[PDB]
DNA sequence: GTTCACCAGGGTGTCGCCCTCAAAATCC
DNA sequence: GGATTTTG
RNA sequence: GUUAGCUGUCUCUUCGGAGGCAGAUUUACUUUGAUUCUUUGCGCCUUUACGUCCCACGUAUUUGACGCAACUCGCGAUCGCGGGGCUGGUUUCAAAGAGGGCGACACCCUGGUGAAC
């Protein structure tokens, strides 16, 4: 009934095969825990490490920012350089990194030069996928430029031309063949200007209500060079309230100016205004000095009533001082205070019709106040990644080639063998794999075994096979590498480590594939951070089938019920039918409302709920997956799906067991059936009656049944059909074959 | 009192676009 | 010998 | 705690091997769903309501934040170093996980201007 059961039971029929076909591979990571409970003095050495490789990132990404602002082609040409096309005699993007950042360094890095290298490795597919994500979007921005262009030469235009109104500023120029972010930003800009102009002159009204007025579109997608926002520094809660509070009593000292020269309809507008929180209690006070003292002037009021405002904002800044910035009932209201103080000091600008004005004097209040209100929420944590590179050896000797490896202190007894990392960051740090008889100098032996690689070069004639090479380990006398002990629990290491056909002491069914420290914090405190282990292992599985089943499974998702299954025979006759987490979507609306209430209540959400949904998307996946493996096992069965997390998980589940072949490089568009997976069209499914064909209640017949059981059955009983009326390009509909087919099977059975 | 447009700030969830070393020669 | 460097 | 395919037993019974119980199943990670019992409290300030009209002064048994101690845990040697206290801890359970980087988009929350209805 489990997943790991089903998938067993599904491998006895998986490897139970004969084909001809080459075993594929699956990449899998562990994901240790680096234990630092139990060994705190890591904590300062981890995050000195990850300091010094920030420093550099950030060294190396202004650098690299100046360069594609200088000019782009050169930079293009740079990452995206090979053998036939170079770089400045480099023949990859890393290579040339490697020289200008390391080895043309003037300085040196304060970074050990194999972290270093694994940084620019890294950071060369970052920039790489920058830039094919531009040369994606690109067109499609092109397409929404054009698109606006002749929406305003003959409907737009000939719209305000053929109603009197007037038309507004023309589009810029985005300067297409070398495009660059400000140009589009221009464009951006002018096309919300132009936007709200639409919808005001002609659906609010003043012209015909049409709702779409030819509102032009956005241009959309554009990327952030590498870290731009990840590198965006923004200030504290504090340095915000405090720059809220400069706006807003510089707002307030030209206040009385503009209340000694108020025309009784400008002085009526803005008694209006504040005609009946921050917001209403200062209208009630409002109310209650133009009630208590009628014989004052306008300008008395407002010096008063901002006297009183900013009195309340002392109180509630004194609280905030004495007692920290995390009382954020306290902080709403200063912030509402600030906001109210300048909305008030502002009114005779907004009431006197000058809004242009009124804009550009709003300018630093609307940007502090959004500054606060947005700090009042949690920051997203920070997490970094360093990667040990490989995990092979020089060739005869059993030394490593980089700096990290996975060791394991095998016990005498059953149940207490220990697991660790080696680290080598510092100078004079060194780890061997020899025998315990082959003696070295200046290295001690130890218990550990540890596990390297052999082989597997990527160079034509020099790729040899990869091998797991395991040997004892001998560290360095004087600066032993670094010792990162691990913690993953039973159903872990039962997977990955010591799996019953493939532990790694003594089966050759994995190898290692590479390494990455982990750190995970919350900004601005590193004293308690989170370090985490991720080795990446690869594996062959069984070559795919060519399986004859006469049983299939129908499933159909996206209702209130995430998956409803149906059991088929190879006629189509139902054998069973259900349902799979019917209570999720019912608590997932509870976990959003409550987010939303939180969010309003208090700005945001403090612990859980921040991760939650996704937790529970992938606890439904689990769920969903598990139930359609047993019914497949059960039944010997494919299972039929519609044209992400749970056909995803199905797919990998079914490979894993040698029942589906991953994706081929290119080949983007994935077969409709691989092994058990099969893949149909969501067309003519939910609509056509069980009963006839044409919750769910029919209206040609009058049944009524549920509408994600019988979606599933339809879907199960739809597979069939393209069987004898296979599927052409270009033609797509196929309502009328597909009824006399159903109709036909129903008379016949 | 709701709808729309626009402006400012922040959060999350999903997707795009990225990867998951070895091995040889030279230098200090 | 260990480290650097380049490269496919 | 479990989400390993083991082992030892009791019955089913002869039929096929097939149901229950006990322990296995190395680590202690990141999660999900049920389920049992349990609301730390003493000051200083602040929030949403009522009066009062803001500062202030009262009063709900109103939202919270700091400090001190009760507890719960980890930690190292009676004491010190750390974490949590309802978005909790705790008992029984029954079930998942391949990760990292950088961006973009979608939605949500608040504020602001204008207009339409």
């Amino acid at each position: 009934n489990s997943i790991h059961a089903s998938l067993r039971q599904l491998l006895a029929l998986g490897l139970s095969k004969s084909s001809s076909a080459e075993p594929q591979r699956i990449t899998r990571t562990v994901k240790f825990k680096i234990n630092t409970d139990i060994r705190p003095d890591l904590i300062p050495v981890l995050n000195r490490h990850f300091d010094f490789f920030e420093k550099f990132r950030r060294k190396v990404l202004a650098e690299l920012e100046a360069l594609w602002n200088k000019d782009q082609k050169s930079f293009q040409a740079m990452v995206q350089c090979s053998a036939k096309k170079p770089y400045q005699k480099k023949t990859s993007c890393y290579a040339w990194l490697d020289t200008h950042f390391i080895t043309e360094a003037k300085e040196s890095l304060d970074l050990p030069r194999k972290p270093a290298t694994s940084l620019l490795y890294n950071l060369s597919g970052g920039l790489k996928s920058f830039l094919t994500r531009r040369e994606t979007v690109a067109e499609d921005i092109q397409k929404r430029f054009n698109d606006n262009l002749r929406e305003w030469n003959g409907d737009l235009s000939q719209l305000a031309s053929d109603l009197k109104a007037p038309l507004p500023p023309a589009p810029p120029n985005l300067d297409f063949e070398n495009l660059i972010e400000k140009a589009i930003e221009k464009y951006n800009d002018w096309v919300g200007r132009t936007r709200a102009w639409c919808n005001l002159i002609l659906v609010q009204q003043k012209k015909v209500e049409r709702r779409d007025a030819c509102l032009p579109r956005y241009l959309k997608g554009y990327p952030g060079f590498f870290g731009s926002q990840r590198y965006a520094t923004t200030a504290g809660l504090a340095e915000n309230l405090k720059k809220l509070e400069q706006v807003a009593r510089e707002q307030s000292k030209k206040m009385p100016t503009r209340f000694a020269k108020l025309t009784p309809e400008i002085w009526t507008a803005i008694q209006e205004r504040f005609s009946p929180t921050a917001h209403q209690t200062v209208c009630l006070r409002f109310a209650a000095l133009r009630a208590a003292h009628p014989e004052w002037t306008p300008v008395q009021l407002a010096e008063e009533i901002l006297a009183g405002i900013f009195r309340g904002a002392e109180k509630l800044k004194k609280h905030l001082a004495a007692n920290g910035f995390t009382d954020r009932p306290a902080v709403i209201k200063l912030a509402n205070l600030y906001n109210v103080a300048a909305a008030f000091s502002l009114d005779p600008i907004r009431a006197a019709g000058d809004y242009i004005l009124f804009y550009e004097e709003e300018t630093p209040k609307r940007n502090a106040f959004g500054d606060v209100r947005g700090g009042l929420h949690q920051p997203s944590d920070e997490s970094a990644a360093i990667e040990i590179m490989g995990f092979g050896l020089q060739k005869e000797s059993g030394k490593p080639l980089y700096n990290g490896l996975l060791v394991c202190k095998k016990s005498e007894k059953e149940h207490d063998d220990s697991w660790a990392f080696l680290y080598c960051h510092t100078e004079g740090q060194t780890f061997e794999l020899a025998n315990e008889k082959a003696k070295l100098r200046g290295k001690l032996l130890t218990d550990w075994t540890g596990f390297a690689s052999r082989g597997g070069s990527r160079k034509k004639a020099e790729a040899s096979a990869k091998q797991l090479a395991r040997g004892r380990v001998w560290i360095s006398e004087k600066t032993p590498p670094t010792v990162l002990p691990l913690a993953f629990g039973s159903r872990q290491g039962r997977e990955y480590l010591w799996h019953f056909d493939r532990d790694l002491r003594e089966k050759n069914e994995w190898v290692l594939g590479n390494g990455r420290l982990l750190r995970i914090m919350p900004p601005g405190q590193p004293n308690a951070a989170d370090f985490y282990l991720a080795i990446t292992l690869e594996r062959q599985v069984p070559p795919l089938a060519d399986i004859k089943a006469e049983r299939f499974i129908g499933i159909a998702r996206g209702e209130a019920i995430p998956a409803a299954y149906a059991v088929i025979d190879e006629l189509g006759k139902l054998l069973a039918s259900g349902k799979i987490a019917e209570s999720y979507r019912k608590q997932q609306r509870e976990f959003n409302d409550a987010k939303r209430e939180l969010q309003r209540t208090q700005g945001g959400y403090t612990r859980w709920l921040r991760s939650k949904e996704r937790n529970r998307a992938r606890a439904l996946s689990g769920e969903v997956t598990r139930a359609v493996l047993a019914l497949a096992a059960e039944h010997r069965a494919p299972v039929v799906l519609a044209n992400q997390p749970v056909q995803r998980a199905l797919e990998q589940k079914f490979l894993e067991a040698g029942l589906w072949e991953a994706p081929k490089r290119k080949q983007k568009f994935p077969k409709k059936d691989n092994g058990f997976i099969k893949l149909i069209d969501a067309w003519w499914t939910s609509r056509t009656c069980s009963q006839c064909g044409n919750n769910f209640r029919c209206l040609k017949c009058g049944y009524e049944t549920n509408a994600a059981v019988q979606a599933a059955l339809t879907i199960a009983r739809k597979y069939l059909f393209e069987l004898e009326h296979p599927p052409k390009k270009g033609e797509k509909d196929r309502r009328l074959k597909w009824q006399a087919w159903y109709q036909e099977k129903l008379r016949t059975v």
